[PDB]
C-alpha cells in the first residue's frame, strides 16, 4: 500500500480563448489512494457546481486530480480548496493567493 497526501494547488487560470473567464483550480496532485474529496470554497462555502474534476494517475498509486470552475472572483471572499483524504487528518484548505 501506498499513501501519499496530495499537494494542492489552488490558482486562477484564465483560458486564453476567453480573458473573461476566470478558472478556480485545485490541483490536487500526487495522492494515494484516489478517494478524496476536493472542494473548492469561497469563504467556507463550497462551490456547488464545480464544472471539471479531471482525474488522472500516472502510475497506478499517483492521482491528479485538477478540480476547476470558472468563478468570477471577488476581493470580498477568498477561495480555497479543501481536501480531504487519508493523509490528511485535518481537511487541508488551500487559500487562493489571487495575488
Amino acid at each position: 500500500m501506498i499513501q501519499r497526501t496530495p499537494k494542492i494547488q489552488v490558482y486562477s487560470r484564465h483560458p486564453a480563448e476567453n480573458g473573461k473567464s476566470n478558472f478556480l483550480n485545485c490541483y490536487v496532485s500526487g495522492f494515494h489512494p484516489s478517494d478524496i474529496e476536493v472542494d473548492l470554497l469561497k469563504n467556507g462555502e463550497r462551490i456547488e457546481k464545480v464544472e471539471h474534476s479531471d482525474l488522472s494517475f500516472s502510475k497506478d498509486w499517483s492521482f491528479y486530480l485538477l478540480y476547476y470552475t470558472e468563478f468570477t472572483p471577488t476581493e470580498k471572499k477568498e477561495y480555497a480548496c479543501r481536501v480531504n483524504h487519508v493523509t490528511l487528518s485535518q481537511p487541508k484548505i488551500v487559500k487562493w493567493d489571487r495575488d
